[PDB]
Parts: C-alpha cells; sequence; structure tokens
C-alpha cells in the first residue's frame, strides 16, 4: 500500500497516483504515517457517496479516524466544534453561525466586499512597482479574505494588520514550531479578550451573536464562542490566499482566457467556477470512519477503518468532466457539482462568501491593473511543497 498523503506531479498540478487510480483500482487502501492503512476514494460518485453516507462517522475520537500527521492525532483530543460532529450535534452548532454566510446574507456583504478589494487594491497602486516587483501575495492575496473574515468576526479596523501577520505566520511553511505555535496561542488569547469585551456590549459581529445568542442563555460557554470563531477564522483563510494566488497564475499561463476577462469581466463567475474545480486547494477534508460494514464500489470497508475521498480527483473525474486536465473557464458544466467545496451537511459553509470574494477579485484586478504581469518565469513561481495542498507562497508581480 502506497504512502498517504501523495505528492503533486509538479506545482501547478495533482498527484499522478489519482488518474491511475480511477482507472485501475478507484478503491484502494493507502499507508499513513502511522502505518495504519485507510481507503482512498477517488471518483466523484463515491466521493459524494462517502460524504453523505450515514454510517460514516467525522468524530475523531472513533477508532481508525484517518490522521494524516502527528498534530492531527493530538488535536484529535480538543473538545469538538461543529467540523468534526455528527448529526444531530453538527447542525446544532453548525446552525448557530450559519445566518451570515447564507447567499442572501452574502449578497448584502458585496459592496463591503467589493470596497475592501477596491481599498487594497488602491493601495497597490500607490505603493507602485516602481522599485521592482511587489508580491501579490502579500500585497493583496493575503489581506483580502483575512481582513473581510476578521471583519466580520468583530475584531477592530486597527488590529487588522497585525492580526493578519499573526495568522499567516501560522501556516507559513519557513515558520519553525515555536513560531508557528505561538501565533497560534496570540490568536486565541485575542479572541478570549474579544469574547469578553463582546459579552458586555454586543456589537453587530458574529462573536456578539455567538455570545447573545447561545453563550449568555446558556447554550454554549464562552469558550467554545473562541472555539468556534477560531474555527472559522483558520479553515478557509490560506485556502483563500492560494485560491487568489492561484488564479493570477492559471491566468498568466492561458493568455487567451485572461484576454477574454479583460474584454468582458462578467466572465469573472464562471472563471471562478473551473478555478474551484481545476485547484483542489483543499483535498484533505472529507475524512470518515466506518460506524458500520459499507460497501464502496468492489470494496467492503469494515466498521472502525478509516476513510479518505479525494475531491481533489472527483474534480478531474473523466467520467463527469469532459477533458478534466484543461484549463477551460467556457467549458460546458455537466449536471453534477464540483467538489471544491466539499459534499453533504458539512459542505463549506462560506462557499458563497468565497465564490463572492474570487469573483469580485477577478472581476476587479484586470480592470484595476490590466498590464498586470507575473514578473518571474513561469516555471520558476514558489508554489507550496509538493507534499502539502496546491499553493503559492509568493507572487512577484508588475504592473
Ligand atoms: C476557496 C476557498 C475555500 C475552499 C476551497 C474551501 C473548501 C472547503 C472544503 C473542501 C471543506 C470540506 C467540506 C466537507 O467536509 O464536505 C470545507 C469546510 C469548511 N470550510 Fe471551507 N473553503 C474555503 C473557504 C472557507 C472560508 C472563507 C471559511 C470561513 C469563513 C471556511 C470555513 C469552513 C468550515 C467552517 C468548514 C467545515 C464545515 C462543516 O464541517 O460543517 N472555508 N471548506
Amino acid at each position: 500500500a502506497p504512502s498517504f498523503p501523495f505528492s503533486r506531479a509538479s506545482g501547478p498540478e495533482p498527484p499522478a497516483e489519482f488518474a491511475k487510480l480511477r482507472a485501475t483500482n478507484p478503491v484502494s487502501q493507502v499507508k499513513l504515517f502511522d502505518g495504519s492503512l485507510a481507503w482512498l476514494v477517488t471518483k466523484h460518485k463515491d466521493v459524494c457517496f462517502v460524504a453523505t453516507s450515514e454510517k460514516l462517522s467525522k468524530v475523531r475520537t472513533r477508532q481508525g479516524f484517518p490522521e494524516l500527521s502527528a498534530s492531527g492525532k493530538q488535536a484529535a483530543k480538543a473538545k469538538p466544534t461543529f467540523v468534526d460532529m455528527d448529526p444531530p450535534e453538527h447542525m446544532h452548532q453548525r446552525s448557530m453561525v450559519e445566518p451570515t454566510f447564507t447567499p442572501e446574507a452574502v449578497k448584502n456583504l458585496q459592496p463591503y466586499i467589493q470596497r475592501t478589494v477596491d481599498d487594497l487594491l488602491e493601495q497597490m497602486k500607490q505603493k507602485g512597482c516602481a522599485n521592482g516587483p511587489v508580491d501579490l501575495v502579500k500585497e493583496f492575496a493575503l489581506p483580502v479574505p483575512s481582513y473581510i473574515i476578521y471583519t466580520l468576526l468583530g475584531v477592530p479596523f486597527n488590529d487588522l494588520e497585525y492580526l493578519t501577520q499573526q495568522n499567516a505566520i501560522r501556516t507559513n511553511g519557513s515558520s519553525t514550531a515555536r513560531e508557528a505555535s505561538a501565533a497560534n496561542q496570540e490568536l486565541l488569547d485575542y479572541l478570549a479578550i474579544l469574547v469578553e469585551q463582546r459579552l458586555v456590549e454586543p456589537k453587530d459581529d458574529i462573536i456578539s451573536k455567538l455570545c447573545t445568542e447561545q453563550v449568555k442563555p446558556g447554550n454554549i460557554d464562552k469558550s467554545d464562542a473562541v472555539q468556534i470563531a477560531f474555527l472559522l477564522l483558520v479553515a478557509g483563510n490560506a485556502t483563500m490566499v492560494n485560491m487568489i494566488a492561484l488564479g493570477v497564475a492559471t491566468l498568466a499561463q492561458h493568455p487567451d482566457q485572461l484576454a477574454q476577462l479583460k474584454a468582458n469581466p462578467s466572465l469573472a463567475p464562471q472563471f471562478v467556477e473551473e478555478l474551484c474545480r481545476y485547484h483542489t486547494a483543499s483535498a484533505l477534508a472529507i475524512k470518515r470512519t466506518a460506524k458500520e460494514d459499507v460497501m464502496i464500489g468492489d470494496k467492503l470497508v469494515r466498521a472502525n477503518e478509516g476513510i479518505i475521498a479525494s475531491n481533489q480527483s472527483a474534480n478531474r473525474d473523466e467520467e463527469v468532466f469532459e477533458n478534466p486536465d484543461e484549463f477551460n473557464m467556457n467549458r460546458k458544466w455537466p449536471p453534477q457539482d464540483p467538489l471544491g467545496f466539499g459534499f453533504g451537511d458539512h459542505r463549506c459553509i462560506a462557499e458563497h462568501l468565497a465564490k463572492a470574494e474570487l469573483t469580485t477579485v477577478f472581476s476587479t484586478l484586470y480592470q484595476k491593473f490590466p498590464d498586470l504581469k507575473v514578473a518571474v518565469p513561469l516555471g520558476k513561481i514558489n508554489y507550496t511543497p509538493l507534499n502539502r495542498d496546491v499553493g503559492i507562497v509568493d507572487l512577484p508581480v508588475i504592473f
């Protein structure tokens, strides 16, 4: 059984194993870091089954849960938030914060999203690139989702820049463990204090809604509110940063499609849909353990055996998406959903917010900077390490 996670075939490409497994052995066993075996599911139809089957559990203290690293094994010990819950606990807690992320709520946020993107682009323009390329990640891709989610949570404007840097330090590949866990503690301590404050004078933010509607009535206590706030911050931010940078890089690699977006910014939504299928930047979140024996394809998955469902592989599934390895924002979409945001009850709470952020970015960026160019040869883009989710560490641009 091969070791899993697999390595990406190159900087921007999924692991090569997935295409072979889809063709010859679509439900197979893999070996995890601790020697245990897990089932790997690779076809779109089977990923959807794993994401919705009531015989499968997300509870991480169940025997067989497929932790992929040593830190996940010990993180399993903490009191769970709704990301690690089964029904009915899952939606009981998820519904406490879902109101901010509905399509109606995200529609009302759209002027604020546009203003955030506008302001940060104008700052980048004023900084200029007269003294060399600027890092699109540091200058734009990082602050855009960071400022927005921090602001929704209730962080005051003056604290955004420091806290944006701390959260980046958490996930930066060159941070030592001491740097990353210090940045983590910094974030937790700040949120605890913000929860204390909002308990005394609520404002109009997510933390205030939790304090008023759930902590004070006694449905949760303030430490749960901290954990939930922390989950909403760290679950998708690094992914958002990577998607923005990957979109720029992808467009530099497909000049004809960038020219179409320049001449018709209304194609941004279609570009975003294809971006999220092609570059599946969160590919290791759909994991389960079997509560009962369950049959998947031609395999029997025994109770207490772990399952990993690759939505990255599903998004390249030849049986669903014609020419899946071509990036084509003009593709015709089948009836099946792309699975960039997962599937079923656990499907990304922030799907609509994420798409609205991405859509706002790519309908504005090249109107503001029509001559935006990646400043290094495309073969020299600094992608994330091949053993991690696809992403871009830094992206020097001129404009
Ligand atoms: C392009 C950006 C993003 C992508 C591709 C993405 C992707 C995903 C995926 C694949 C999952 C697993 C869903 C499943 O288990 O089926 C997920 C879950 C989740 N994501 Fe995101 N995400 C993004 C942005 C965000 C943002 C901005 C936030 C928070 C503001 C967020 C918060 C969450 C949470 C809380 C969950 C767990 C939901 C649950 O288990 O009920 N994500 N996301």
